[PDB]
């Protein structure tokens, strides 16, 4: 009952010396949240990967580095999204399609708050894996970790670490990579048709009262460029950037491949994805992810919680855009609500004066979870509003710009987080749970989230 | 101090036999309101203008006739406007400008209130004779007919009917016609500064509190449209055509053309203009007009006023339209604001029911003028806001296609028409009246105008 | 000790409507050439992991691909069909993937200069992984090599077994190999001048460059010629290469069907495992399974007409295939052998234009030209698959009809597997690098030849 | 009994500021050759309605002509300047522009093709209506004739009076003809494929068709490939032909400056009777009202270069009017007869190059070029214009810089007024249609002719 993949047995041009050296030094750093399952077998796996086709190319990810400086500079916006952890099992066409709708919904609805375009990227291809603060979960069964390492099922055996799904992470992401791209230059895209679900939206959801006049403003723009004689055809193709959270440094250094450009010089590039981020866990600023990140050419993110010290943002800034390349890098703050308009600004405030152009971007969900009374991880509709909002106060009190969100959605009308238009209770949520980790905001909720984000970026 | 131009002493090609006849059937016609000046004079300055390079081109006039039919068939919407009588002292650079100016910043309005496109013609490049209903004016002095006639100082000389004034009324054509080409395909056409000026009107003018909220939804989603991608060199260029009341034929004959193309059967067009009309006084159903128009391929419109019956309507649509091509006829009513709900739907009904798609254009000027107590003749503000609405409203309740405005208005702080945001008085009215004939809107009324109607264009 | 790693599977979505699921059933429970001998309740449960996985491709690409047929069709367009005559999974790699990708849009610009008119691109390629075989039984005494869909190459018996987990295999093979031609097709691989410049590094280096230099120039002019009127590559639609392979296996066809949305028009069925499929010489039988399934789906489909086609049979393939009268919805592979073609064509083409039918005439020249070399390999000559076009362009000039593309095996590696060339490639050449896992390909070369040869016949 | 009719002229705007009055005013009073004799009092007046009147181009158009012409001096585009020699009043017909508009679009084509690179399309038109003399008495015993600007060519007494109501006509007349070049140009009289069609007429009709047969093909291809690329008209940039003439009357000109919005840039004089200018052989002292004239306004503008050209005459005009060193500010036109371009243009060209400015180098093959037939008629042979372009684009092969452009006199008609050419026009044939009111044109076959032969040396 399974398919046999050859170790093939050369392949890769030899690494220039100094690349060679310093992804050397990258991973023999110490490296949290790592899966532990046996070298040798970790290394059969990473020969099969360095053969296959990547799932993006190095021009993409030169492309999305120009965009991403737009943003940095405050004449863009980035919206960061899609499943809290994709699995094996659900990576299926709707499941794909639902969330490259609302992403491509969030985006317009989004676009027009900002009078500026929006960089979309999809948490997609490739968010197979999550860190876990304890090993043991509340079952006595060792943790889950996402598909790329082990299964949600909740017995021991599944649980096992197993190597075998680092080649089965990526056949999934290459199979969803593939629709995306064809979803993107599709019907799909076509930002009349992405506006009409708008209107659906506005009639069904219980407070579609309150997103009427701005839905119908957003309808009037959109005939507005219609009626000067913009059709589909002339704009430029929808685009929807992979990324996932860079966890699974056997999976990563597999997907590096070696390319010119860029003033000529020999880069490598992790064709995994085109942005990824390091998670708050895995940001040892001496360990292998930071280490790793400085190697690749890609635009990376860092996850910056409560915690985080002026100074050490700073250094983060200096260790992973040390060539002052607006863009490369995104520093992404999940503070909780209650704690992010006195805990951002100091950051802001120093990381601003080093004269470096990061994006500043908001993660509302991580810092705003909660266990319910009826069993089921959970977190509150308006507390990640409220993140938001906060957000928005302190870069308009500095004058500086909010650059973006991260969030967790999907497509479907889940029943995960707390609130919204629709109430979701904690009784409600036990009938409609389908996240294999945190809880994402359904289709309307992210839809509405977009609506009061938009609200907050034109005040 | 004058300019010579010689008598050519061969030109035209000869007419297919069929046009000839039927073009002389159509002058041999009796003709309102033409000039009393010597035939032979006449047939002089007839033979000039038959040498000259157009004013107009087939092929633009072509074009015309297919966005006409657009806004026929209730997918555009028209707007006409400029200068109730052209003068050869202001054919200037400014003037023109001015004019260009209001007419776009109009349209941008109106495009968004409609959600379609705004076809714009200009009354300009020829706009340089009018019909009197008395021969002898209040002066006891021959009545002013228009540039392209007689002159407007008041003595009785300056009265005479001058056949010179043709070819210098061509002359001051040509000229303004080449500037408004050079305006619509520079930076002034570019939407994004068009709409600047509406932020400053908003400013300065007293009612802005009032039309803010409009202004900030079109500069919005001009910024969402440059947000998307769109940028000026994209769009189509700028078309603003030119019109004017056909009025004097030995003027109009002189600029007929014939032309190829539609088929491949020979033309004859007007190429003095891209479009004209025939006034109320010139709208006699056997006249030589109307017959003159019949043989014309530019499109063509009729002032339709309180004596209208629906069935007269249908005999000029059946006479102008007989080929059923939609946009080809344009109806223009002008019926007063206290008459039009009364007076329009039943010959709206009319026309309907003979398959004929016309263009049902609202002219509120011609039927809401008044002398003032303080000398000047003069137009109440209020009353023509209301003629366009009750037309809104009739063809509302009818389910047919408000199709445009046709306006008298310019680009300088004239203190014509009484009313407005400013609340010109009668007292305020001598201070500031540079007309040649009837009172025309200011900047700042017209631009009010065009808000007020995208408002009736949106409920 | 076996150097493989294995790769689990496991939950479905809705099954397709009842009603098309009946046709289905009965258009398959006809007989079908060439299957796969691995038993039924592992193919099911293989089928069964392909209807919920990721399609290859989307309906509304096929629909447009149907367009740009329609067009070939009516004589305005011409198909481009090309890439390796099998491929494998062990180098379904980027290098590979890109070679096959940039000899393909190489070909089109030439071949688009010459005929004046747009090109097609459609590549073998995302699912060109089963053949058919004559014999059971091949030269080493195992049973023979049915593609990587169906078994293995290494001459092993235990490689040799119908391993229905290679259904799985193929997908997954698929799925990567197309999410990088999409990729590339919407990068700089795919400007006009950079691709052009290739050409230009190919008449320097090739022995017969001088012959060709003339018309590269002139193609060279005409790029810098649009250029120069203000057309840059943001002013053109980007790059389409479209999939396809030979519709074989009826195990991967099904399973990989779906349903389109219905929004542009009634919800129709699609094979989205590519764009478009062909029946091959030895399952084109006419009440067979493969004709049958052809019958059912949506996506345009071609048949291969080889040397005992009668133009009867022709005339059948049109009625059952194209029953709406679809410009491009079929199209007729020719692949008769140059000492035929100008014989056999003819009959064929004046019978299926009497139908009223507009269909593509597409010329194959390699496969009727296949031989063994005295070095023991298998092989074609150049001149020979040259001559075969030659005399297919005759045919269609003499008839008045649309000679409409060709459909050619081909890399971007330099392989020595074709005779002739240029590079007069020789029998004890061969043994040099003959890669190919079934039939010679022209190598990059002669792909690059064949398609200046093919545009001065299109210019005539 | 005069078969005239009288026009009468009448209240201005703010006049210019008085600080570029002041400096304007300075200028002026440099000695100008060439200049109508009428009285101070009128020239006046007519300039008063001048300074009025909708201008006959605008600062945009010509600040994007600046950046066009820059990237002629840049070696990345050509210059491409014809019409007529003088136009007429009584000439300045919707037939007549229609064919000049139409040869230059379709010369343009062509040696876009050739030179591999945009070509800026500048016609003399729309004011070329005052020409220098030699003599103030012609053959006929009458004060000569100056151009409709300045007097009739009638050769009758009192038309050849200078009359400065002729600044008004001449005013009339321009912007007649630029309101229709305009209309045109955006017009289908525009498209690429329908002007080269033209082209193709004119190979199947011309005696040496079969010469030029080869490049119009290679150029048809190349547009019907464009095509096949997606490229439509739609996508292309509208046609821009900019408007040119010989300042010389200095009354018409002067009263033309207008200051500029300053939005883009702080106002700047433009003259606004044309896009751009030039100073001919006879007026161009360097101490002159025309070249002070040329200093001050933005405008592009140009220096005719005879044989009596010096190197170092030729450095200050380069100091005088490209102070800034602006790329394409100033062009440097040849004329120096077929027999002396090779001898006279290189020290030039040397010692302009060695001050660091980007001239644009233009060759007017036309003006050195003219004789008398033994028949009467004034003329030039057509061999001796292509030989003297040969000999420009030899002098600047060889010495690294760009040939820039050519200038040159044409019509649409059919004129026999230029000797030879592939209609091989003689002596005899030029009382035929000797039509120009001062030098020979090439007729509408020579011009398209000449194009090809440019477009073989821009290849070469
Ligand atoms: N995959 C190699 C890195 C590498 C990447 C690209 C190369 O071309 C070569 C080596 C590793 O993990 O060590
Ligand atoms: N093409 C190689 C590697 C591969 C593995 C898994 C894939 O999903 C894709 C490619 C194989 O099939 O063995
Ligand atoms: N001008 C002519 C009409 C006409 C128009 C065009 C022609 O080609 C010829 C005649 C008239 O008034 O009678
Ligand atoms: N070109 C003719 C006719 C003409 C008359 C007046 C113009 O405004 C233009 C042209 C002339 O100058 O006599
Ligand atoms: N998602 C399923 C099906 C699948 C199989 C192979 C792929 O290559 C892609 C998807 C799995 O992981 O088993
Ligand atoms: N409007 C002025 C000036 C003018 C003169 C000639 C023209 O050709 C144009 C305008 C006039 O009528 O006298
Ligand atoms: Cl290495
Ligand atoms: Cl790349
Ligand atoms: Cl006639
Ligand atoms: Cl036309
Ligand atoms: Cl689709
Ligand atoms: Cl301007
Ligand atoms: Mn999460
Ligand atoms: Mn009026
Ligand atoms: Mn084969
Ligand atoms: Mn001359």
């Amino acid at each position: 009952m399974n398919w046999t993949v050859d170790i093939p047995i050369p392949s890769l041009p030899p690494l220039p010396t100094d690349l060679r050296t310093r992804l050397d030094a990258a991973l023999a750093k110490p490296a949290a949240q790592q899966p532990t399952w046996p070298a040798d077998q970790a290394l059969a796996m990473r020969t099969v990967l360095e053969s296959v086709p990547p799932v993006t190319v190095p021009s993409e990810i030169v492309r999305l580095q120009e965009q991403l400086a737009q943003v940095a500079k405050g004449e863009a916006f980035l919206l960061q999204g899609g499943d809290c952890a994709e699995t094996f099992m659900d990576n299926t066409e709707p499941h794909i399609r639902g969330n490259v709708r609302a992403l491509l919904q969030m985006a317009v609805v989004l676009t027009y708050g900002a009078s500026m375009p929006v960089v979309k990227v999809a948490r997609i291809a490739g968010q197979y894996a999550k860190p876990r603060s304890a090993d043991i979960d509340a079952l006595g069964l060792r943790s889950y970790r996402g598909d790329m390492i082990n299964g949600f099922a909740p017995d021991a055996a599944a649980r096992e670490h197993d190597p075998s799904r680092l080649v089965r992470a990526y056949a999934n992401a290459s199979a969803a990579m593939n629709l995306v791209r064809a979803l993107t230059s599709s019907g799909l895209a076509s930002l009349h048709l992405v506006h009409d679900w708008n209107r659906e939206f506005v009639r069904t959801s219980p407070a579609g009262a309150r997103y009427e006049a701005l839905a119908t403003e957003i309808d009037r723009g959109l005939r507005f460029m219609s009626a000067c004689g913009v059709a589909d055809r002339n704009l430029q193709t929808a685009e929807i950037y992979a990324s996932h959270e860079a966890l699974v440094l056997d999976y990563e250094r597999a997907m590096l491949r070696l390319s010119d450009g860029d003033d000529g010089e020999p880069q490598l590039f992790d064709l995994s994805a085109h942005t990824v981020w390091i998670g708050e866990r895995t940001r040892q600023i001496d360990g292998a992810h930071i280490a790793f990140a400085q190697v690749i050419a890609n635009p990376v993110g860092v996850k910056l919680g409560p915690n985080m010290t002026p100074e050490l943002a700073v250094e983060y800034v200096e260790r992973l855009d040390p060539h002052n390349k607006p863009g490369r890098l995104t520093l992404v703050s999940r503070m909780g609500n209650h704690k992010v308009r006195d805990l951002l600004p100091p950051i802001v405030e120093k990381v601003q004066a080093t004269g470096h152009q990061v994006i500043w971007q908001c993660d509302p969900m991580h810092g705003n979870t909660h266990e319910s009374s009826t069993g089921f991880k959970t977190r509150h509709f308006d507390r990640i509003v409220d993140e938001v909002q906060g957000f928005f106060e302190v870069h308009r009190a500095l004058g500086t710009h909010p650059g973006g969100i991260h969030v967790e959605i999907t497509g479907e009308n889940v029943t995960e987080c707390l609130g919204g238009a629709q109430d979701i209770s904690e009784t409600d949520l036990a009938g409609r749970y389908e996240t294999a980790c945190d809880p994402r905001l359904n289709t309307q909720q992210s839809l509405e989230l977009a609506f009061l984000v938009a609200e907050m970026l034109r005040d």
